[PDB]
């Protein structure tokens, strides 16, 4: 026979809103942890349960370090990660926290306020383009990765001239099957980031990675490679994201006609059900990976030092103890609590970011085009696989022309 108890990890999505039939599994089984084989045939721990998630993300014993020679990746490509210096999602207090708290001003609650026109007037925009072009069109490509860019390029004071260039290559780093193609798209990045650094330097810009530059660079508080590394993670997350998010919910909506209806009958509902949307979705289920720095015992569990151990948040977000009926969409739920963004001291930065685009989108999506609806069977969609973020690189739509 051929049945294991440590499966192979990560799963594929075979359904765009739904676990993989082997993270099913994995939520089904009791308790907090369940040995799984990384495609290196190493075996690793993941936390299949909704409290124990929040408990060992916040446990300074499982360090986010990704350079350990122990950290589980979970593919070839995460080479490019551990081969240049960390940004801080990679890092553990103290050096976590002197590198976050550089950034976090561009992401307070007032500043995200402040950027309301601003994301309205861009969703708005690329809406206007692609409705004028009119039917047929990729909501990928035309309207869910643009929008994201443009904000986050403001923010950190990247040209939106250049975007075919980043874009492509945010996609080569982060699709990639393999170390090479990972390691050269990642290099690309870095070389224009570079660039920027230095044309900064002559002339003072607007934008985070400018404010970096004229002031904790100039300090010698931050490396120049850690510069890049940082706005490489920030440019990334910020279009990719939310992107994904934006598909994925059209799909999710489409198939739940009922409850879109009701969405668009009441739009006091919409942050609400973007928060049952995050959960629900959960499209960085793996961004969550940690190796003991010390033994941890879980339930009776021992985690040993040096042993890796990854944080499955869709998983997790679909514990019933929880969410009664967690495989329900419900936007009337309150899906509160949940880790899509995280928990702890890593928890997403963006977070309220892309909450304020994803309400934005979708009620501009149902004023602007209350006909929209996918132009090809949900199973013909092509679904990511389980070792990236997930989503759909293509989405075809039409509405009334
Ligand atoms: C749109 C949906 C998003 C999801 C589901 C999401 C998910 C996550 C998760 C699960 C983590 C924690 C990783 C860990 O613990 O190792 C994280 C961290 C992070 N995310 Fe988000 N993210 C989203 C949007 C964004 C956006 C729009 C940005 C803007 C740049 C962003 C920036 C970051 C950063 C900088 C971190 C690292 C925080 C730290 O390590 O202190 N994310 N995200
Ligand atoms: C952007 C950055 C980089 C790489 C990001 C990648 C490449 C590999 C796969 C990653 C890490 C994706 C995976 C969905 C996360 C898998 C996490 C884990 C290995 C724990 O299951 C998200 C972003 C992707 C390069 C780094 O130098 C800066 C920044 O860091």
């Amino acid at each position: 026979p051929q049945t294991t108890d440590a499966p192979a990890f990560p799963s594929n999505r075979s359904c765009p809103y739904q676990l993989p039939d082997g993270y099913a599994q994995l939520r089904d089984t009791p308790g907090p942890l369940h040995r799984v084989t990384l495609y290196d045939g190493r075996q690793a721990w993941v936390v299949t349960k909704h409290e124990a998630a929040r408990k060992l993300l916040g446990d300074p014993r499982l360090s986010s370090n990704a350079t350990d020679d122990n950290f589980p990746a979970t593919s070839p490509a995460f080479e490019a990660v551990r081969e240049s210096p960390q940004a801080f999602i990679g890092l553990d207090p103290p050096e976590h926290g002197t590198r976050r708290r550089m950034t976090i001003s561009e992401f307070t609650v007032k500043r995200i306020k402040g950027m309301r026109p601003e994301v309205e007037e861009v969703v708005h925009g690329f809406l206007d383009e692609m409705l004028a072009a009119g039917p047929t069109a990729d909501l990928v490509s035309q309207f869910a990765l643009p929008v994201p860019s443009m904000v986050i390029c403001r923010l950190l004071g990247v040209p939106y001239a250049d975007h075919e260039f980043f874009q492509d290559a945010s996609k080569r780093l982060v699709q990639s099957t393999d170390a090479q193609s990972a390691l050269t798209a990642r290099n690309d990045l870095a070389g224009y980031l570079d660039g920027l650094i230095t044309q900064f330097q002559t002339e003072p810009g607007a934008g985070l990675v400018g404010a970096l530059v004229a002031d904790q660079l100039a300090n010698g508080e931050i490396d120049r490679e850690e510069l890049i590394s940082t706005a490489m993670l920030l440019l990334i997350a910020g279009h990719e994201t939310t992107a994904s998010m934006t598909s994925l919910s059209v799909i999710t909506l489409l198939d739940h006609p009922e409850q879109y209806a009701a969405l668009r009958a009441d739009r006091s509902l919409v942050p609400g059900a973007v928060e049952e949307l995050l959960r629900y979705l959960a499209i960085a289920d793996i961004a969550g990976g940690r190796v003991a720095t010390a033994d941890i015992e879980v339930e009776g569990q021992l985690i040993r030092a040096g042993e890796g151990v990854i944080v499955v948040n869709s998983i997790a977000n679909r514990d019933g103890t929880v969410y009664e009926d967690p495989d329900a969409l419900d936007i009337h739920r309150s899906a509160r609590h949940h880790l899509a963004f995280g928990f702890g001291v890593h928890q997403c930065l963006g977070q309220n970011l892309a909450r304020l685009e994803l309400e934005v989108i979708l009620n501009a999506l149902m004023d602007r085009v209350p006909t929209l609806r996918l132009a090809v069977p949900v199973e013909q969609l092509v679904l990511r696989p389980g070792t990236t973020i997930q989503g759909v690189n293509e989405l075809p739509v039409t509405w009334h022309h």
